[PDB]
Formats: C-alpha cells, structure tokens, sequence
C-alpha cells in the first residue's frame, strides 16, 4: 500500500545499480531496506523520494506513481539523507526555526513544527545550546526531529542510528518507533544486520543490487531457522 | 502468458528451497532457468509440471492456476526429468510405440506420435537396433524425441544437454530450436552457462533458491557489460 516498487532499475554511469528490484511498504509500519554497503540502498531510497528517477519499472507511494505525480508524492514525504549535518552556529531551537521557516512563513506553522521538534528531539534545555556543542546523537536526534516536524506521511531515512553508541543509537529507534505509533510510516536503510530486529516490522534483505528476501523479522527468522538476521542474510547469500 | 510464476516458495524438510522467486516465460519462447548444482532448479520445474505443490505463490500455465486446474494444465504439459533413461532391451522403435500407447490405445494416434518421434531423434536405421546399443547421446535425442511426440504446448526439460559431448549437445539444441521454431514453449534448466546463449531466448539466474536476474539474453549482457552469461552471473551474485 503505502510503498510499492515493481522491478525498479537504475543506471549509474556503467553500472546497473539496482536491478529490477521489487517490494512493498505497508502502511503505519517501519520497514527496513537491509544490506551492505553499497547494495544500492541509499539509491532506492532516493527514487522512491523523487529526488533522481527510475530507469525503469514503477514506484507509487499511497497510489500515487513518483514519476506522473511527483508533485503529490513529495506532499506526503520527508527524506533525511545519511549523516546530515546542522549548522553549527545557532542554537538548536534557532535552527529549528530557521529550517520551520523553508516550509512556511505562517507564524503559528512555524511554532507548530518547532515544537514538535523540540518535543521529538529530546535535548531539554540543550536546544538553547549552541549546535557546535552537541555530541553526534544530539545532532542525529535534531535531524530527524526536522524531518519529521513537517509532519509527514512517510519518513524516507538513510542510515538513521549509523555512527551512534549505543545509546544514542536506542535513543533514535525509540523515536523512531514512537512516530510509527503514532501513524507514521518510515522507511529506513541499514547495514546494521542485529539492530533490525529491535527498530523493524518488516525487511527487504538487499544485496548487489538484488531483492534476496522479503518479510517480517519474526518470518525471516523462522523460515531459516536463524535466531538473527544477519543468519538470515548469510544463509541466503550464499 | 506461457508460463507465470508469482512469489513461489517450496520448503522441503528443513529448508525453503524456493525463497520467491518470480518470472513469466512467453508463449513460443525457450526460456532457460540457469544456475549452479542446488539452486532449485528441478523442484522449480516440478511444481510447474504439477508434480509437486508450491507451498505458497501461485504459478499459471497458459493462465490456468497449476493448484486450481491441475487437469487443464497438464494436458498442455510434457517433463523430461534429468538423465531419464529408456528400456535397454527394446528396439528404439519399440521403446517408442510402448509408450505412446500409455498415451493413446488409437492405432492411428500411436502411429503418429511415434513417426513424429523417429522424426525428431534423427536416429536413422538405428532406430531399429536395440538401445542397449545406443550412446548416451542417442538414448538422449530417444527420451526428447518420446517428450516431444505428444506434442505438448509446454515442454519442461530438465537438464537437457547434461553430460553429452560437443557433437549431440549441438544435435539436441537444434533439435529444441526447431521445435520452438514450429510454435512449442520450452522451459529448460540448465547449469551451463557457456552454452545457454546458443539455445534460450530468455532467462532467469537463479542463485540459493532466489532469482538474482531476469532478461533475454543480449539484454543481459549489454546491461553488464559481458560477452557471457557466466560473466553476467559472476557479476550478479558477488
């Protein structure tokens, strides 16, 4: 429903980059676009954004195909891409307001959006703090509040807990999984093989381009007998 | 059209052999399943022929459900399994006129599926020697020709080629060629990656129980910059 690929290919220079994948999201759930690096991941999930186009086959977000109606696909998306930065010189509330303000100029949208930020974020009063003082989780966490303040349909996030301690890293699945159970629908990519389980409902294992396996964790699992997905992908790899 | 295969899955004992996989062979085409020893290709073939049941997707012959309409289906199939062997102490002739009548009690009808088979094992004046008597290449183009005289829409032909020498593999392709020429579908399997250029129109590589890619066969190597499907593969799946 919410996402539904049909055999997407995509060409990079001389490179076949994704090769007639396929896969569909379901509505109100986190799903997990899974494999290593360079799979082609970061690529799906630009497509899907309509940030670059298919070669070929079909992608509809809601029903709505992302290449005949890009203009009411974006309505309903926010993509973060891996390892965004903030500017470092404002407080963290101030660019909260200064980024508000790229999507309206309406003082009660701004105020809306800042606020759900602030509340998403988590920092106290650190968000009067200047950004150049936060710890990498601070600025993950400020990133994703921005991107999902807008108050989006689907959230589109590459590599959301990459980089993090595991702290932090716990921090962001619980956002994450708290917005999706308010209603929001996120896909996020991750090469993080044992961490899927905890943050996904579902997961398309991916590999040199390849849809390898589809499913729930829990289906993965016991379909290969494998007490992690990291088994899973192995096991199916080769 | 000919054949559909949708999501089809097949566990047997431990292990899902089948992990989904999807492809459609068009009517009037060779389509070649290719890939190693123990990627699924016979169990693949067997659920197509009816033989065995998926344990899930669905799987069409001529847009008759295989699991649905498993009468309408196979009396537009024929299989061959791999290295079928023929009754050594008969004639050829004979071997062939014992079987035919499995399939028709008609004078009439015998006769004619087995001038067609004499016609497409190229036997010569061999065909009235006992096949004790024969190579391996000759009981071959015998069980080929014995596949082929029921004139079926759909043949399925497991490994078709395996184990002959240079000379009677040539034979048996052109022997396939010329009967898709006249209008039959065939669905090979075939590990033989040099060779599959030279007798399928299209493919789907098959790798662990998953397809990893699909196409005609100029089309994939013009999409991986390869002379050969081995390459292609190679390419695919690491």
């Amino acid at each position: 429903g919410a996402v539904v690929v049909k055999d997407l290919r995509k060409r990079i220079g001389k490179k076949e980059i994704l090769k007639g994948i396929s896969f569909e999201i379901e509505e109100g759930e986190i799903f997990g676009l899974i494999g290593p690096n360079g799979a082609g991941k970061t690529t799906t999930l630009r497509i899907i954004s309509t940030l670059i186009k298919p070669s070929s086959g079909i992608v509809t977000v809601f029903g709505k195909n992302v290449v005949e109606e890009p203009h009411e696909v974006r309505k309903l998306i926010s993509y973060l891409p891996e390892e965004a930065g903030a500017y470092r010189n404002m407080q963290g509330i101030e660019y909260l307001r200064f980024v508000a303000g790229f999507y309206a100029s309406s003082s009660s949208e701004i105020e809306e959006m800042v606020e759900r930020a602030t509340e998403i974020a988590g920092l106290g009063e650190k968000i009067k703090d200047r950004v150049s003082t936060y710890s990498k989780g601070m600025v993950r966490k400020l990133l994703i509040a921005r991107a999902l303040m807008v108050n989006p349909r689907l959230a589109i996030l590459d590599e959301p807990t990459s980089g993090l301690d595991v702290l932090n890293a716990r921090e962001v699945r619980k956002i994450l999984k708290q917005a999706s159970q308010e209603g929001l629908t996120i896909l996020v990519s991750s090469h993080n093989m044992l961490e899927v389980e905890f943050l996904c409902d579902r997961i398309a294992l991916i590999h040199n381009g390849t849809i390898v396996e589809t499913g729930t964790v829990e289906e993965l699992k016991e379909r290969y007998k494998a007490q992690n997905i990291e088994e899973v992908f192995e096991e199916v790899v080769k």
